[PDB]
């Protein structure tokens, strides 16, 4: 990454943390924030390093390459560029993705005045592709998350919003009630409209 | 976090510590202090990062969002130049940038948007702890062969979960007879150490 | 904590220290050697830090209530001896319940320093010693050598003695088994411990 | 390594990380990036240290030595050396490979004005040889990766691109090797289907 | 401990150092190789730090009392050999950290010229630890003999491990040959005076 | 050790534990020797002795190492006989020199690298020990009838590495199905070629 504005080597802890997150959690949605936090201050070279250290899930990694190329093409459309000697150049899509730019070029853009934040732009493209992958690898739809006959209400709400988080990559208490089991459904409808989640779960912890 | 005043990337150790305390302890009450310690100096962005790295307990996290919106609404209710004042959603990091948060937290006078957001978050977490307390204090009663120490442990762990923001009278009433008589005979004003020694 | 431009600043408590403390409590309960570890882990701690460390303990809530009791006793005695734009800290200020972090830093870094962190740590360790003594599973009088290596018996004797006092070798000889008791009596009164264990191995 | 420019001792964490990734992953392709990251800023001495701490896989390390000598010979051809009281010398292949150069000489080149990145050049040679080894230890060819009659399309694409990565140390071959249930669907999708689209089709 | 940064400052002892010491005592007890680790873990230690490390040991309380005995003996001899706003002169119990404050220890350790109370206390502690190492040696060098099928190298390992424990206090080859089994003993005897250890081990391999 | 921020620094718990672990887990396999050198980066002689002394086992090896050290110290005294003084063998080995003296030598201008010299002696002795504890001779590494060529080459060069503390013996000791292929390859064949052919 880069820090203070000086480039810093990616740490063995950060590298291992990421590889382990991917090994342990695959593309569950909570992997996306960790990546963003682990890639705090990352140059594009560092981001490519992090992606490449993942050994498995190579289908997902190919899809990710596709999404990155879609964003790079849209970048070339939105901010077309032409260089003068002794002066730096403006980055195009393949430059933000680190395939045609050097480390020094990335550092120059990221620490220039005004700064051109190629690391954040690349990270946004990467998270866009990751969100697509998380949504795709979601095992079941939100319409199919229904409370079982003896399933504790808390566990059902856990499943409901975990699925919603994967599928949103809103505040559907109506589907939540509709998909609750009959006893809980009767109680929740009698609770009234505008009931918060705490109220719904307290009403149904029996 | 903002440290000594420059911004620092959230550390892998902190991230892992938080994820692990949630994985290993769920919402036992001692998880809230750890969050506060792990989020020392956190910007709102950092706090959102820590919350989002939690993979389970999404019911609790929705409840937490609800509480946060209640606190943000009260902030806007009570606290309504080219080159701005923070609203509720700004302190919660949903409508503010990192740079804006740094500006508020690092200023004279400082505007502690990180501490304000953390306070709202801890209010909601305490609520969640209260919800996940399996038994009320009225049901914490000493067993017939249960050591007094173990009963007091359970009693105050439950009391702590139910009071997430003379406790030795209910304690005596709920103690088993063999120990209740001794405690009653100790008299008024006995400390906990004295009560526990008497029933050792 | 408060750590030393070469001057003292406030630092966030580290995940390693927090985890070390939580782990030591999980693994060792209130064995006496938990108190040294705490003192080292709370090196330079503000009262806020000390309360943070205590609050991360999840179990043993009886002991922690007992600890609060001891803290209130020490805070009352502080108020008795030191009655009272920076202000002098009272008992509840040293215990971190009515003082802010900035107030604690100000007291701790004044010239001359008012060591509210060390004083609070002293109260906390006083209460912890009470808990260690109370939770000692055996009295020293019941530690007697079996028909058991002298070294193991002395280990038990002084581990129990350490818990119970939170110290005489006469009891050590009295409670030893006769095989070693004859040797110890013949050794001469005034024998060191090395001489006793070296003698009857 | 050289760090923001000073010399730093190689860290125990980096040494252990490298030894562990080699023990756990052998020469799977994702070992080469890790090496590059663990050797960020490494001098040639540091690179040799990391390589030498590997205890097994001595066939691969001898092959790597062969590749290093091949690159050193090409360096000497295209960047000849001529034979400076107090002044500094031009690096040959074996100096960049750390076999005839001292630590201070490596520091001098890497920290010169203009800098001569002998560490990056040596690292490039090392990664060329490692890629050759990864290719050698690849267990299957891309021609032999075919979808099973009950294999989820996602798992087959995983195997396909993992093998492709080891070999290149595509959608047409991907469809051709798919099972008929999936092949018919993919063919009906029409040309130009993206991977996301294809995988959704055969989900 | 005390460590340079441009001025010698006190730094809090780290959780890593504390854990390393407690774990090595738990895992290795008082085998001779624990004493170097302590010295390394107590690099730059003040007497307070050394006492902290010692006090974190939960077991082996017999050994810790024995250690206390040695420390008091050294402190009394210190008071003999160096009879005792400005800095006071340190006595035995000051170097042992029982009657001196942390600030006093820093003053002595950082005075010009320095009075190294931390190194002196560490020396007393290692002397006592060496006594404990000798006591907890399970067997004497006279009782280490190779069995009829024990590889010579393993036997020499046992022999010198015992020698290291027993000689932890302030000619190795002859007993080594004498206690070897006849099979290797004959070879070594035929080798000649002045055989190196490598030569002996090769001869019996 | 002695590093630049040029002061003495306390040895870190990571280095101590790393060394003890690599010795416990790998004994004197050759790849321990680089690890030691890397773990002792910037070490004073005192530090090197610390690392050696923390090893609890292998006391035969440690005496053998001591033997090699005394031979090197004697050769130093013969080559380089003797305010600031010149270091002798026992000074470089840390038995008669203080820490402050070692720092003076290591940080003088010009530097007297007592740490590098002592490390050289220690690694020389370690190489002898590594060679001795190699279980089999290179002449005895022969390809099995059903043994994959890659595994045989792995063993061959691991043994060669333990014995050096290339083409003809490798082919000669291969099994005949692979030996015939290798012989037909001709001279000058690289290892990569030999291994792809026999896969
Ligand atoms: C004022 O409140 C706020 C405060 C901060 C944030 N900020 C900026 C975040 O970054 C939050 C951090 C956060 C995380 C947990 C609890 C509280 C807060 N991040 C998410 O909340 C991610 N997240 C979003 C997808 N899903 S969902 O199931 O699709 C979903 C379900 C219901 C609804 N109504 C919408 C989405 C849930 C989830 O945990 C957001 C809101
Ligand atoms: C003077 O003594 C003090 C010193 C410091 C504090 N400070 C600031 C804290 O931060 C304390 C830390 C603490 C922890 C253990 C021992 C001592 C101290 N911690 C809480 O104050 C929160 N806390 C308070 C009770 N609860 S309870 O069981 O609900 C409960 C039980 C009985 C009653 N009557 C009411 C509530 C558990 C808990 O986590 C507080 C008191
Ligand atoms: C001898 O010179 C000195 C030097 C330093 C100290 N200082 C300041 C300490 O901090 C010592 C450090 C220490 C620790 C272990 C071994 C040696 C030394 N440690 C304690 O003082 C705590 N401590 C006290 C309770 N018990 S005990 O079993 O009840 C016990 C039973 C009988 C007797 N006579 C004493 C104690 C043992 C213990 O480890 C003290 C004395
Ligand atoms: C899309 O935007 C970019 C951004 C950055 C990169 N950069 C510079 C890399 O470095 C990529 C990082 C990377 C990783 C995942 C997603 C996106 C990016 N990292 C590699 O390792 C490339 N890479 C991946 C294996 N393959 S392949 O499987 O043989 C292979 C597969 C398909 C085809 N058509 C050909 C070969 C070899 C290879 O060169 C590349 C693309
Ligand atoms: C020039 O050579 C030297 C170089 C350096 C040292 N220095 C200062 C040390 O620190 C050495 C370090 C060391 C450790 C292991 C291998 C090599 C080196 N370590 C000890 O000197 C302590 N040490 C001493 C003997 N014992 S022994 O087995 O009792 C023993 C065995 C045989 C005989 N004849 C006597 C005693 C084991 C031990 O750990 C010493 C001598
Ligand atoms: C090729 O260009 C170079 C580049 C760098 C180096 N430098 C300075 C080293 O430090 C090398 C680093 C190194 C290590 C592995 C692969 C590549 C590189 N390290 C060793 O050379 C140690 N080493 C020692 C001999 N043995 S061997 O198996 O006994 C053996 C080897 C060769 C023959 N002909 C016979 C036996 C294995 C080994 O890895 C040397 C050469």
């Amino acid at each position: 990454p880069i820090v203070q504005m000086v480039h810093q080597c990616i740490s063995p802890r950060t590298l291992n943390a990421w590889v382990k997150v991917v090994e342990e959690k695959a593309f569950s949605p909570e992997v996306i924030p960790m990546f963003s936090a682990l890639s705090c201050g990352a140059t594009p070279q560092d981001l490519n390093t992090m992606l490449n250290t993942v050994g498995g899930h190579q289908a997902a990694m190919q899809m990710l390459k596709e999404t990155i190329n879609e964003e790079a093409a849209e970048w070339d459309r939105l901010h077309p560029v032409h260089i003068a000697p002794g002066q730096m150049r403006e980055p195009r899509g393949s430059d933000i993705a680190g395939t045609t730019s050097t480390l020094q070029e990335q550092i120059g853009w990221m620490t220039h005045n005004p700064p051109i934040p190629v690391g954040e732009i690349y990270k946004r493209w990467i998270i866009l592709g990751l969100n697509k992958i998380v949504r795709m690898y979601s095992p079941t739809s939100i319409l199919d998350i229904r409370q079982g006959p003896k399933e504790p209400f808390r566990d059902y709400v856990d499943r409901f919003y975990k699925t919603l988080r994967a599928e949103q990559a809103a505040a559907t208490e109506t589907l939540l009630v509709q998909n609750a089991n009959p006893d809980c459904k009767t109680i929740l409808k009698a609770l009234g409209p505008g009931a918060t989640l705490e109220e719904m779960m307290t009403a149904c912890q029996g």
